[PDB]
């Protein structure tokens, strides 16, 4: 299991554009196209990714394509991230991918956010630091998810991708 994977099964895959539980444009594996209304911006924007005149469709290659680019963002976000670059480095490899799946989902800002559970987990607090990330609106909304990545991010095993 690594990264790649686990996102994957967290945000599946589609190659239409779709909203997301939020009511989001997106596409592919969890590629966030925009947060208007308008299914209009929303091909455009899959244009202007894709590089051609998609019409709303792109092909599983193009799929790859933008989540390999959306995992590189995160990753190079986090390390750009004086909150945040602290804690990652502070981790294990399984710890890691916890991270960066919920950067990828949620951005370096909300993640930012969760400085009291990622204090615990740079202390190595692993219950504490679970039990308060739960406290979130994140959790509630997204509660099998977050269950599964603050699970990996408190026993450093992926056990719950199995
Ligand atoms: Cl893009
Ligand atoms: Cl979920
Ligand atoms: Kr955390
Ligand atoms: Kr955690
Ligand atoms: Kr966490």
């Amino acid at each position: 299991m690594n990264i790649f994977e686990m996102l994957r099964i967290d945000e599946g895959l589609r190659l239409k554009i779709y909203k997301d539980t939020e009511g989001y444009y997106t596409i592919g594996i969890g590629h966030l196209l925009t947060k208007s209304p308008s299914l209009n911006a929303a091909k455009s924007e899959l244009d202007k990714a894709i590089g051609r005149n998609t019409n709303g469709v792109i092909t599983k290659d193009e799929a790859e394509k933008l989540f390999n680019q959306d995992v590189d963002a995160a990753v190079r976000g986090i390390l750009r991230n004086a909150k945040l670059k602290p804690v990652y480095d502070s981790l294990d490899a399984v710890r890691r991918a916890a991270l960066i799946n919920m950067v990828f989902q949620m951005g370096e800002t909300g993640v930012a956010g969760f400085t009291n559970s990622l204090r615990m987990a740079q202390q190595k607090r692993w219950d504490e630091a679970a039990v308060n990330a739960a406290k979130s609106r994140w959790y509630n909304q997204t509660p099998n998810r977050a269950k599964r990545v603050i699970t990996t991010f408190r026993t450093g095993t992926w056990d719950a991708y199995k």
